[PDB]
């Protein structure tokens, strides 16, 4: 076990007893369509059949045999047709399946149904994962639709194959070979996200380069395309907004010059003559020194608006990402909600907001990014980070699956009760065109692409999520456990729990009670809480805890920066009032006292200690129940898996020492005799931020030669 | 096959009456020994015996056996000590083996017999050896030393893990995970390079990081170390000449300051308290920007005595490269040479001068480094390239086998006939105490650890040759297709003959003649020979031809720069005049006219304009011949190698037209009508020059934006 099969790992079912079961249910595979996409599904079900069964199981069109697996659409398989599924099957729409032992002709049959050969793709890969999570196929009938329209996956990755915020290695984009050389794993990379029902890819990073819309380029990315297709993912690119002067073509970028309209037409033109459903652009733009219309001084629906005319004849979108704060504001906080609701409704249909989860920055806890609640007459989908930018890297243990459930299943009030984010992504809370959640995975050329193998199932998690965004974290790990490591009871509970604890770890030792922004900068490994002296404020790490000797936080009630306005009422009801406020939230909110008493009894100084040394005791506990796992795992992933804990135990003790010395330092009061005094002083571990090998190859500090 | 286990492939042997023979033969495992090198031995040979002939062979200590394979040394195996081989073993020193089909107490046994337990080992990987290239064990009597001393790899790689002309992924060290994460890759790569009888490794790059020498990565190292410990590897590390400053423990790097001599004294004392086997320090001094005596007014011999002493109590030695060359002198051909000439004699015996294999920078063909034949006082090693800077990267196939030999066997004429580099480099001619042959292989994570398949024989080749620098590319290239690929002879000769005639090819399309130095600036991808107006000449493509209206070539004899006085007398006589210089090398040391009369007949100008197009064609035919093989290889690897193969094709016509078209341009002449005439103009390969796609990670040209 090299990971490098994720979680579609064929291997022969161990409990004997439902071998044979499935044994007797499953004897022949009936595949009666041919399209490309039918093709991929009968390919992913014999190898997956023939793997999880221990026998050899052939996708035959031939006279339908007793105690067959039988898959089509009404289209391309009379004997699914035969069965006059109607208005059961029709409701399920254009990705939906339908999963049912039934009788065909009098035969024993198991069908996969749907309405179209990507919803028969899907349904063959749920099929499976009921074997590989050893569900019983007896008098089975479950149908499944998706919940949001684009589910995608967003790869920062640069064309030199460097991976922005990526710990998992090399860009898997190989732009030296392609577009001749057809690697294998462009391909198992589709089976990898068809399986979770993930419909798109943006292949290259938001900081765009210009360069993948030119015909050297779009060659090579329209074989990419081609590998993808018959899984059902469409392809988009990031793009610059500047690149009408980049190709030298026009001397402006000013999306209402004529001369830049034509050249985004044009270059539309070019890229569907390579790829013919190709799916659209996501932009950053006028953040972070990305160019953008602002730059013009234009609008953010006039920069859209240009590029999503260009789309609109070839039926492409625009995701535009919201993910925007000037230098000049008082609060970071409020940025992205103030610069977009003037421009609510003023977008055209075929755009797409793509608005993080928090406010800030992918933070270990966000209250949830307002804009969510507010705009109402804009599409709108969430952007969610998979990759470890802020969870330490390839080093740390931290499934995401609860971080994006918390989000999900947050109560908005934005059309009063039952105003879910899940809820408002999905279309039932404002009336929208356009639904959806991308995830930004950055996995790489690592044997198991994404690093940590741990990393895979917050992957798992979001493509689940992105299907029905109602599955819990619990229900995404137990599939995930299952179909990767084992289907023993005894193991999977203990791993489960430490699973759905680990996220909550890194919140505790990094920055507990709505405190955050508190890595090193910019490579974000480590612990910086004294970071100040940027450039920009809001960079820093003193901006955001505002800790003196009296007390620690943001006050953004209506006496501070009133953000909690930019909420609907009953949430800054609820969040300004420090009766009724999450502990889990406060310090975004509230500058307290550091007498202060919390819930526990303590006072906010030492509940801030207690949580960092919690988080540090929750990841010990991690590692005594790994080692507890040793019968049930391989003993190379064990291995590997029980080393990472090793590193992220010291980290998570240099985490926790040293923002409790530097808060220590700013609040001049006593870690009680009950917590471990730190190892060493405040000074010792500014120098070992400054020395701590920083371990992603993007970042230029893991090149920083600081020995002091 | 994904190449992950590169030429150790273990598969049952085809030939079934070969096969029956070798089961006949070795029914048995018998080792006696326990040291962990004589384990890994066995661990090889149980692995390994199991899969080419297809039955479980365990390696077991008990009362010998009828058809037993039988290893150890005499002081661990009483078996092997019985046959008192005496005088046999004598001649095998530290390093050496004997194998022997013979007799022990009437049983009929293979022997692996040696002095040292690495003796042991590598004689196990020839045995193995002898089974994968199908070699009859009848009769079998054999013996081998290797004949340099220090047979090391070199690693370009940053602590960033981004390597420095790096084509094959990210660096193998996980320096994240260590020293807590004992990879099997480690183990692995250990096994490559002990299959061929390496036995050092530099792990980081020349351009040297001086937190090597930290604790915070010498644990790291150490863990390196001790999985490369009983493969025989040592480890060596690139220093940074001003790491006393870089510490910020001294002022100054001056090596003849007694508080740096206690610097280098005391950093010793701590690498060895970690590794006390290391190997000691390889050096880039006073080049490029980087770091030297001459930094502090000192020569080459004191800084390198300094470290030397440093090591010595250790029994540690200092590889000290001669890559050093200043902008201000008249030819940079004469560098090395005059550099380091007047120090012969003035390095400590625990110094090695690391020489390149010519004079200027691994091109495609260059004349021996004069350095070779002049140092007579001195210990000397050759530097070889694996990893393909100037062949192509990771997507042309350019076997490197016969530029290794044909250096190693250039007769100098130093002290009488027979003075050829790898007599040079075995000691004999000047009698020196180290000797050596380092190879720069930058492998990477990529599955296949090169990234093109062919890179592999490369690797294969310089590591044989190190062991026997007689070794020819043909027998390397033999061996390594079988272990490789296949037996089958309808293959082996093809594909033997398309591997040795690829360097060839990629002189041909590059810079035939004695031309040089035609590569893009830095990136060295694709071809740029107008390059001029660098910041050093030196650096530049035109001080090298110097081609004008009338001529081209690079006068080097006493009317020009007499770089050929530096040469003794014999080469000078031959390479001085015209009528023995050989063609391969001509323009290295002549400038002539366009009108004189090569061998063929032709004119020089159309000689050149024949060569480039030669090259192109060789590659065509590579093409064909490698579509002949496809029943013969596994249709992965058939289908990766084509696809480059058709990269390469590409770029080699634009070398071909873009050389042809620059060289038309200065000289005013005619393509011959016979050649197909590029339809576009010089200015157009110059856009392609800016605009095409340099596939490696490190060098920033891959991230240019370039777009005219
Ligand atoms: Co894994
Ligand atoms: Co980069
Ligand atoms: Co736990
Ligand atoms: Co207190
Ligand atoms: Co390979
Ligand atoms: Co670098
Ligand atoms: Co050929
Ligand atoms: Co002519
Ligand atoms: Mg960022
Ligand atoms: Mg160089």
């Amino acid at each position: 076990e090299d990971g490098y099969d994720m979680w579609l790992r064929y291997q022969p079912i161990a409990d004997q007893t439902l071998l044979k079961t499935y044994q007797k249910q499953i004897r022949h595979l009936h595949v009666a369509g041919d399209s490309p996409t039918i093709n991929a599904a009968a390919a992913e079900l014999q190898r997956g059949l023939s793997g999880l069964l221990n026998k050899p199981i052939v996708a035959r069109d031939e006279k339908l045999k007793d105690y067959s697996l039988v898959i089509g659409t009404p289209d391309n398989s009379p004997l699914i047709a035969s069965l006059n599924l109607g208005e059961r099957l029709q409701a399920l729409g254009a990705e939906g399946y339908l999963l049912e032992q039934t009788r065909i002709n009098k035969r024993h049959v198991v069908i996969v149904a749907a309405n179209s050969d990507v919803g028969v793709l899907y349904g063959s890969f749920h099929l499976l994962r009921l074997i590989q999570t050893q569900h019983a196929l007896e008098k089975l009938s479950l149908s499944s639709a998706p919940r949001l329209q684009h589910r995608v996956v967003n790869h920062w990755d640069n064309l030199n194959r460097v991976v922005e915020r990526g710990y998992a290695g090399l860009s898997l984009w190989d732009w030296g070979s392609l577009p001749n050389y057809l690697a294998p794993r462009y391909t198992d990379y589709a089976r990898i996200n068809a399986s979770l029902g993930i419909n798109g890819t943006v292949i290259n990073n938001v900081n765009a380069d210009p360069r993948v819309l030119s015909d050297q380029f779009l060659q090579k990315i329209a074989a990419l395309a081609d590998a993808f297709r018959p899984y059902g993912i469409k392809m988009y690119l990031s793009i610059n907004f500047n690149s009408p002067r980049a190709f030298g073509d026009v001397d402006t970028a000013d999306p209402l010059d004529p001369r830049v309209q034509q050249w985004w037409k044009t270059r539309a033109q070019k890229i569907y003559s390579y790829i013919p459903d190709f799916g659209g652009f996501l932009v950053k733009a006028d953040s972070e020194g990305q160019p953008g219309p602002q730059g013009y001084g234009r609008d953010h629906a006039e920069g859209a608006n240009m590029l999503a005319a260009a789309l609109k004849p070839f039926g492409g979108v625009v995701f535009w990402r919201a993910f925007v704060y000037h230098p000049d504001i008082e609060d970071r906080f409020r940025g992205a909600y103030d610069e977009f609701m003037p421009l609510d409704g003023k977008f055209a249909d075929n755009v797409i907001l793509q608005i993080k989860n928090g406010p800030i920055d992918f933070q270990p806890r966000e209250p949830f990014s307002a804009l969510f609640a507010g705009m109402s007459r804009t599409n709108m989908m969430m952007e969610f980070q998979i990759t470890q930018e802020y969870f330490g890297f390839a080093t740390h243990l931290a499934y995401q699956g609860p971080l994006f459930e918390e989000s999900l299943k947050t109560e908005t009030h934005a059309r009063g009760e039952g105003s879910t984010i899940g809820n408002i992504l999905e279309g039932k809370v404002f009336k929208t065109r356009h639904t959806g959640m991308a995830g930004v995975i950055n996995p790489g050329t690592d044997r198991n692409w994404t690093g940590h193998p741990f990393v895979q199932s917050s992957w798992y998690a979001f493509g689940r999520m992105a299907w029905d965004h109602q599955i819990s974290a619990a229900t995404a790990a137990d599939e995930w456990l299952r179909m990767t490591f084992s289907n023993q009871p005894a193991f999977i509970e203990p791993v489960k729990q430490m699973m759905l604890v680990s996220r909550e770890a890194g919140v505790n030792y990094r920055s507990p009670l709505g405190l955050t922004h508190l890595y090193s900068q910019g490579d974000h490994y480590g612990p910086a809480p004294w970071t100040d002296d940027l450039p920009r404020a809001d960079w820093t790490a003193v901006y955001y805890h505002r800790a003196s000797k009296t007390g620690i936080g943001f006050n953004r009630t209506k006496t501070g920066s009133n953000a909690l306005a930019q909420y609907p009422e009953p949430i800054a009801k609820a969040w300004g009032d420090l009766n009724s406020v999450p502990e889990d939230l406060i310090l975004w909110f509230h500058h307290l006292s550091w007498d202060h008493r919390m819930q526990s009894g303590r006072n906010l100084w030492q509940e801030l200690v207690h949580k960092y040394y919690q988080g540090v005791e929750q990841v010990r506990a991690m590692q005594r129940t790994w080692d507890q796992q040793e019968a049930y795992v391989d003993a190379a992933r064990f291995a590997q898996v029980k080393a990472l804990l090793q590193v992220q135990e010291r980290e998570a003790v240099r985490w926790r020492n040293s923002c409790v010395l530097y808060f220590q330092s700013v609040a001049g009061r006593p870690i009680p005799a009950n917590y471990e005094q730190p190892e060493h002083d405040l000074e010792y571990y500014k120098m070992l931020a400054r020395t701590t090998y920083v371990p992603e190859p993007w970042h230029p500090a893991s090149s920083s030669r600081v020995l002091k």
